[PDB]
């Protein structure tokens, strides 16, 4: 192992803006060059210690270039949400690095966390020299994670704003972002930002990472706060290179570097490993993993050889029309469903079904923990909910449900909710996944099919636990637009049944 030297400097960025970086180097001892790890810090929440983590990646054998970004505290210039100058920064702190440490050119790496993770991974499509990549709690498509189906994440912009605001001092976008965030105007924050997105998403620069080919590793967590897993599987699918996807349910830890956002030591052991191979070319098999990982809410870990194996073999369960004396509810029948059938609810009606809980004023949490459901007390007039049968020996669920649903709204403006459950035997639910659907200027009265993808997730279903779906109109996460006094029928029309697919192994 490498005893390294930490050396705090400013280094200018693209246009001469001082970044504030650790400059870390192994010492020992004559002394051929390292591979380079450029690493942006991400926010300033109590307790995470960015550069130790850079340190003890550094301590493998690699230059480590540990820094904050414009904007930061520490740094000149403004926060620009990971736009172009952000980016350009990391070309030019490879520059310095290059001419001024023992670091090989040839050998370049960036790896970053939330912050840090979207810029370095548009730092790799932009910039051709990098051949590695590992970011992690990141986002790939900006508007498709604050933005998901014509729905603002309330919640996850609020938290955007919160961080933003303990890290340093916000650019245009991201004060126009805070000052809407301030009135509860969601939706004008949303509008503010999705003209300049694109230029700020992975996603939208998926040629150019192809064409560069570096080898990518991303971890997130299911439950990621700000940026859901869908978002972030869809970008992996349409990587060409070298890859590996990690998602891992998120909780905190104390007394770890990474405990406050909810990472665990574990992922950093496996991102040294990922670039111990492709930047030292260490024979440590890595090349031979599953390109899908997954680690389960009991932490058990499956795997599969990319993302299309883990929806083989789905089950189609059909939905059937609610019935019952006290408490409509319908089911969820394997091979098959009811069609010609109809089930009206309230728009804007409250239930228990939510993705997570009021958050406080300014909190950093980066995961969510949603709120048991207590199935019984879900009010079947503000919700459609379906029941599969009570399993005697245990299933796991890994992949990303989806939701056929045929729907009538009595207003233009309705958004729409999909839960799924694991519902033990006395009506105890925990969420799985779920996912939001707005419908804005519909014509009242039209049915439309929709089809939801819930956001991914791995599950291990005990013996005595079913699932269960609920359908509302109402989310204490998300700025809904549904209103009280309105309608939602949802219907299963022969041409196209109403269908939860479910991926199960």
């Amino acid at each position: 192992m490498a005893t390294v030297k930490t050396t705090h400097r400013t280094i200018a960025g693209w246009d001469g803006t001082p970044l504030g970086a650790f400059v870390i180097e192994p010492q020992d001892a004559g002394g051929g060059r390292y591979p380079l790890l450029v690493m942006p810090s991400s926010w300033a929440v109590p307790s995470v210690e960015y550069v130790g983590v850079a340190q003890s990646l550094a301590q493998r054998g690699y230059v480590v270039i540990s820094y904050s970004s414009r904007g930061f505290w520490e740094s000149g210039g403004s926060i620009d949400i990971a736009g172009p100058s952000t980016v350009e920064d990391v070309s030019a702190l490879i520059d310095w690095a290059l001419d001024n440490t023992r670091a090989d050119p040839d050998r370049i790496g960036v790896s970053g966390i939330s912050y840090g993770a979207g810029t370095s991974l548009l730092a790799a499509a932009r910039d051709p020299r990098i051949k590695a990549v590992a970011a992690l709690s990141g986002w790939a498509d900006l508007q498709a994670s604050l933005y998901s189906n014509d729905t603002p994440s309330a919640q996850g912009i609020a938290l955007l704003v919160a961080a933003g605001l303990v890290t340093g001092r916000p650019g245009a976008e991201l004060a126009t972002i805070n000052r809407n965030v301030l009135a509860g105007n969601y939706q004008g924050a949303v509008d503010s930002l999705l003209p300049v997105a694109a230029q700020r998403s992975p996603a939208a620069s998926i040629d150019e990472i192809n064409a560069n080919q570096p080898a990518v590793f991303l971890a997130n967590a299911f439950n990621d706060s700000l940026f859901p897993p869908g978002q972030l599987v869809d970008f992996f699918n349409r990587l060409k290179g070298p890859k590996q996807l990690q998602l891992r349910h998120g909780d905190h830890a104390l007394n770890e570097a990474l405990g406050a956002l909810g990472i665990p030591n574990e992922v950093y052991d496996q991102v040294g490993d990922w670039f111990d191979h492709y930047l030292k070319a260490v024979a440590n098999g890595i090349d031979r993993q599953p390109a899908v990982q997954l680690k389960s809410q009991k932490g058990s870990w499956s795997s599969y050889p990319d993302w299309q194996a883990t929806s083989k073999g789905a089950v189609s369960y059909g939905l059937t029309a609610p019935s019952g004396l006290l408490l409509p509810t319908g089911g969820l029948a394997e091979h098959g469903g009811g069609t010609g059938w109809n089930y009206r609810i309230g728009s804007g009606l409250l239930t228990a079904a939510n993705s997570g809980v009021a958050m406080a004023s300014g909190a950093l949490q980066m995961i969510n923990l949603p709120p048991g459901a207590y199935v019984p007390f879900v009010g079947r007039s503000a919700a459609g909910v379906w029941q599969g049968p009570i399993q005697w020996s245990a299933k796991r669920l890994d992949g990303a449900p989806e939701v056929r649903l045929t729907v009538t709204p009595s207003r233009a403006n309705t958004t729409l909710y999909a839960y799924l459950y694991a519902e033990d035997v006395l009506g105890n639910g925990q969420l799985i996944s779920h996912k939001p659907y707005t419908l804005r200027g519909a014509t009242p009265g039209q049915a439309k099919t929709l089809d939801l993808r819930l956001e991914a997730s791995s599950w291990n279903l005990p013996a005595g636990s079913r699932l269960t779906l609920v359908v509302d109109t109402v989310d204490l996460r998300y700025a809904g637009i549904s209103q009280l006094g309105g309608a939602v029928t949802f219907t299963s029309p022969a041409n196209a049944p109403s269908v939860l697919k479910v991926p199960l192994h």
